[PDB]
DNA sequence: CGAGGCCATCATGGCCTC
DNA sequence: CGAGGCCATCATGGCCTC
């Protein structure tokens, strides 16, 4: 049922790091829809965004997002906790900037709200 | 009997990289004070070397050498092999340069021969 | 082909501080 | 302490060529 992971598709532009103290500056999380549309306005404003935009992801979405400072993906996952529980959420640190940004906005995938295009 | 590494007391300024494609210019190898001898001669006319020095390495010799260009260690690998039959031969790249050559004239380690200090 | 070069990418982990 | 930043190091592997 929910996911475990994001989609093979994306799976090369994200960085699967798990004993990095690496801070990075573009970010992906997978979770529903209305947890998804809850995180866009906090995370936001939580981290002076300087982009961010949410996506649909088959059943469900994708908030990508870059920051004016970098963050441990940790940091960022420990966030997103305190705001609500989640059936399921996947935080990931986005390697390929521009490239996951073009294949959410493409297909299987669609834009729903973003700051810019 | 024979070794088969480096001395614990150089294991960290060594590159231990088995599925590299990286090159570089700084090399060790560990053999027997014999074939590490007609090893010198080869390898620093092999390589057109910047510097080489022998070693004694408990009961053997290392020898420690830097190349104008870079190479693969298992070019400079292969390149031995082709010169003698060894009874070990470990041949392995240096990440910390200076600071191999320095702890292996200082002990348990002496210097034998040096195209320098 | 496969030996032996090139490079950009990014994970590892040491370190530091509140 | 331990969360969450910093950085330099260097292994991975894609690519290319004789």
């Amino acid at each position: 049922e929910d996911p475990k992971d994001f989609p093979s598709e994306l799976l090369s532009f994200l960085s699967h790091a798990v004993f990095s103290n690496r801070t990075l500056a573009c970010f992906a999380i997978y979770t529903t829809k209305e947890k998804a549309a809850l995180l866009y306005k906090k995370i936001m404003e939580k981290y002076s965004v300087t982009f961010i935009s949410r996506h649909n992801s088959y059943n469900h979405n994708i908030l990508f997002f870059l920051t004016p400072h970098r963050h441990r993906v940790s940091a960022i996952n420990n966030y997103a906790q305190k705001l609500s529980t989640f059936s399921f959420l996947i935080c990931k640190g986005v390697n390929k900037e521009y490239l996951m940004y073009s294949a959410l906005t493409r297909d299987p995938f669609s834009v729903i709200e973003e700051s810019l295009p």
